Order: C-alpha cells, then sequence, then structure tokens
C-alpha cells in the first residue's frame, strides 16, 4: 500500500451564533452552496483530513464530535478518526483523519492563545492543532477576532499576539513562530473584517449583493486592504471570494441581512462582511491548491454562513535509508556563495545565521557576517564565501530536493532573532550555483531579506 504524494485536506469556519446547529450539516463538508464548489462528482469521495473550526460554539466536545462524526458517515460510509480537539471558551477545532491514516499522523500539538487585556481579555483568540503527516508538518489555527468595523487595528494586533504566542509545531525550532514552522499553515476562523463602506449606504450593499456583484465591496474589504498595505497575514494567501459576504443574516433564513444598531449589538451597525475566512501560507515551491472557497445556503441557526475551503496538498514520505536518520550521507551538501542578510534594524550589533532543517541531524551557527552601511541607510551583513558547508542526513535527491532550509540572522550580543525566512531545496539544477531569496520576518512583520547562491549535491 504506497504513500500519498498529495492528499486532500477540508478546512470549515463557522460562527454558530451560541446556537445548536440543525439537524443536517453536510452540505458544509461536501463544499456546496455560494463561491468556488466541489463537483457533485466527488461527494462520496472523503477528503483525507477534516479541521472544523467553530466560534461561539455552544455544544460540548462530546456533542459536537458525535454530529461530526455522524455528518461524515453519512456522507463517506468512513468512520472517521479523532486526531484532536481543543476549546478556548467557545472557539473550536476538531481535527478528523481518515483511518488509514491513524498510522501516519505523529507529534499532535493543541495550543490557545488569549487576547487583549482587562476588559478585552475572556472571548476572543485562537485554538491551533499541529501535526507531522508522515515527512509533511501541518498546522491549523482557528482564531475569532475582536468585532467592530472600527477596530480593524484591533484585529492586526491580536494576529500578531497569536502567530507569537501559540506554541505548536517543533519546539526545536526555538527562533521560528508558527508563520515558519509548518510545511503547510491553514489560519481560519471569524477574522471579523468588515466592509468599509458608510452606514447610510447599507441597501445599497444588500443590492450589490442581491446582483451577485461583489467588486465594489471586496475593495473595501478591511482584511483585502490591510493584506495589501502589509498590516497583517504577509506571506499568506486566500482564495478569491465568490460567495455573499457571511456575515450578519437574520437567523432561520438567509434572505435577510440584519445590519441596524440594536441594543444587542451595543448600538453598532454590522454592514454585511465576509467575517469569516480560511488563508494559508506553505513553503516555497511545496504544491498546495484551492479546490473550494465558498459558503452553505441552508444552515440558518446562526447569524453567520459556515464557510468552506479544501485543498490539495503536497506531502513527502518518512525517508529511511542505509545511512540517516542516524548519521550524515557523505554524498550530499548544501553550499551557500555571494549570501547577504539586509536588515531594517537601527542597531548596530554584530549577526550570525542558524540553518534549521529536518534534513540536518541539529541546527548549525554560521561564524558573524561583516557588516557594510546599505546606499539607502539600510543593514547589509555580508557572510561572502563564509557560510558553513550543511551536511544533509539524507543524499537521494527524491528526497533531498523536497526540503526546505530555514534561516534566522541573530544578534551576537542578545542571540535574538531579528529575521526568519525559509529557502527551498527544490532546485533547477545540482551542482550548479543558483539564485536563493527569501524575505525576514520578525513576529511576522518584514524585517529584511537574505539573498546569496546556493549549490546542492546529491547522491545523483
Ligand atoms: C492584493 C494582494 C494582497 N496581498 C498580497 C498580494 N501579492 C500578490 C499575489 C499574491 C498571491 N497570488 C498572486 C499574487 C496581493
Amino acid at each position: 500500500q504506497p504513500e500519498p504524494d498529495m492528499i486532500t485536506i477540508f478546512i470549515g469556519t463557522w460562527n454558530m451564533g451560541n446556537a445548536p446547529p440543525p439537524k443536517k450539516i453536510t452540505s458544509w463538508f461536501l463544499s456546496k452552496g455560494q463561491g468556488k464548489t466541489r463537483d457533485d462528482s466527488a461527494d462520496y469521495i472523503p477528503h483525507d483530513i477534516y479541521v472544523i473550526g467553530t466560534q461561539e460554539d455552544p455544544l460540548s466536545e462530546k456533542e459536537w464530535l458525535e454530529i461530526l462524526k455522524h455528518s461524515l458517515q453519512e456522507i463517506t460510509s468512513v468512520t472517521f478518526k479523532t486526531v484532536a480537539i481543543h476549546t478556548l471558551w467557545n472557539i473550536r477545532i476538531v481535527v478528523l483523519a481518515k483511518p488509514e491514516h491513524e498510522n501516519r499522523i505523529s507529534h499532535i500539538c493543541t495550543d490557545n492563545v488569549k487576547t487583549g487585556i482587562a476588559n478585552t481579555l475572556g472571548n476572543k483568540g485562537a485554538v491551533g492543532v499541529s501535526f507531522m503527516f508522515n515527512g509533511t508538518s501541518l498546522g491549523f489555527v482557528n482564531s475569532h477576532l475582536t468585532s467592530g468595523s472600527e477596530k480593524k487595528l484591533r484585529r492586526n494586533q491580536n494576529y500578531m499576539n497569536i502567530l507569537r504566542f501559540l506554541a505548536l509545531g517543533d519546539k526545536k525550532l526555538s527562533p521560528f513562530n508558527i508563520t515558519h514552522r509548518f510545511t503547510h499553515l491553514f489560519w481560519f476562523g471569524d477574522l471579523n473584517y468588515r466592509v468599509d463602506l458608510p452606514t447610510w449606504e447599507a441597501e445599497t450593499i444588500i443590492q450589490k449583493i442581491k446582483q451577485q456583484q461583489y467588486a465594489d465591496l471586496l475593495s473595501h474589504d478591511q482584511l483585502l486592504t490591510e493584506r495589501r498595505e502589509q498590516k497583517v497575514f504577509l506571506h499568506f494567501e486566500e482564495e478569491e471570494i465568490t460567495f455573499a459576504p457571511t456575515y450578519r443574516f437574520e437567523r432561520l433564513t438567509r434572505d435577510k441581512y440584519a445590519y441596524t444598531k440594536q441594543k444587542a449589538t451595543g448600538m453598532k451597525y454590522n454592514l454585511p462582511s465576509w467575517c469569516d475566512r480560511v488563508l494559508w501560507k506553505s513553503y516555497p515551491l511545496v504544491h498546495v491548491v484551492c479546490q473550494s472557497y465558498g459558503s452553505t445556503s441552508d444552515i440558518m441557526t446562526s447569524d453567520h454562513s459556515p464557510v468552506f475551503a479544501t485543498f490539495e496538498a503536497g506531502v513527502t514520505s518518512q525517508f529511511v535509508s542505509k545511512n540517516g536518520p542516524g548519521t550524515v550521507d557523505s554524498q550530499g551538501q548544501i553550499e551557500f556563495l555571494r549570501c547577504y542578510a539586509t536588515l531594517k534594524t537601527k542597531s548596530q550589533t554584530k549577526f550570525y545565521l542558524e540553518f534549521h532543517s529536518s534534513c540536518l541531524e541539529s541546527f548549525v551557527k554560521s561564524q558573524e557576517g561583516e557588516n557594510e552601511e546599505g546606499s539607502e541607510g539600510e543593514l547589509v551583513v555580508k557572510f561572502g564565501e563564509t557560510l558553513p558547508k550543511l551536511k544533509p542526513i539524507i543524499s537521494d535527491p527524491e528526497y533531498l530536493l523536497d526540503q526546505h532550509i530555514l534561516i534566522s540572522i541573530k544578534s551576537s550580543d542578545s542571540d535574538e532573532s531579528y529575521g526568519e525566512g525559509c529557502i527551498a531545496l527544490r532546485l533547477e539544477a545540482t551542482e550548479t550555483q543558483l539564485p536563493i531569496y527569501t524575505p525576514l520576518t520578525h513576529h511576522g512583520e518584514l524585517t529584511g531579506h537574505f539573498q546569496g547562491e546556493i549549490k546542492l549535491q546529491t547522491s545523483q
């Protein structure tokens, strides 16, 4: 029975509005409704992994797991295995997988982050799960960010706190946050970003939605505009939105958006908005394709509609050779030529690099770089030809070309990372000098870039 090269992953996000679900929710898991929907001919084909994010979830874990499992069993005739479930207040994540995957899944981690302080600490935050699927690391974040049209900067702050403090994945990757720890990271939830148009335009917006004309609304979507301005979700992707706003509906129908200010809303307007979102970030040159992104039309217990997204994701096998794991494979090496880091910092410490990769027995520390003053005031840290030669555990090109090197640039004075990035070994050639590049981020904000050349030697 061969190991898979690709799996499909279902991501769902639903703010349940503190109400129990209706008796049938299969349309969610089938990617049926509005937007980019799944072909009917696939209805009986199970996804490999289902990741369900809820917000304002009133059910117990037991209650929701029985609904989810019975739903999937009705669709597929498969009894899914529970990988992980984690709940913070009313924010929940469930991961289910086909039983055949049980002995492919390991290193399961869960964590949560509570956002805010005093007044704003006690219901918003995030839950997440990570695990290894054979040779591939997967991370999943369900966040419920701050509500309200005039709180986009709070949402951006909530995002930064979640990616700084959520402790998932390999703890040896100590300079790296969740935006660098996983081959594939999916971040979804009630992100709560709104369509920023004047309150007076509510009925105009409703009109546009009835005509399925979303362009003039999406051009004012706060998540799209903040992403464009590099204020949040830097280096994440989102599929084009082709479904109506998923909030705020009158319950028990989808015929009416309830936008007007009421005592129950704190006298705030809730103009129709795409609160409910799925984004992803995968390592460079790894296969990831969004197959569906949409909302259901027939699940009406909440003031939000459920959102679905599905992906075809590249995975790799748990490689064994005669040599690695547990020794090096002299026949492999990774070399770096003409490398330099450019950093936005005003600081003047010396810097060194750390190279982290599961193709190495342990991380590798470089010598200090040579600081130069760049022509437009920036800091250039030159490594030239001084970087160590990295010694992978396995030299087989079928393994090595699928790997990645994480890079941290650290201060010699504090050993704090000033920037993190990632280089793919999926090169156009071996034994050949080729350009490499990554942006560098810290706390998920841009701090610089690293570029140079690489030369990869495999056993072939
Ligand atoms: C509008 C916007 C927001 N955030 C990032 C970008 N980058 C360009 C891009 C990103 C994905 N795929 C193709 C092109 C663009």
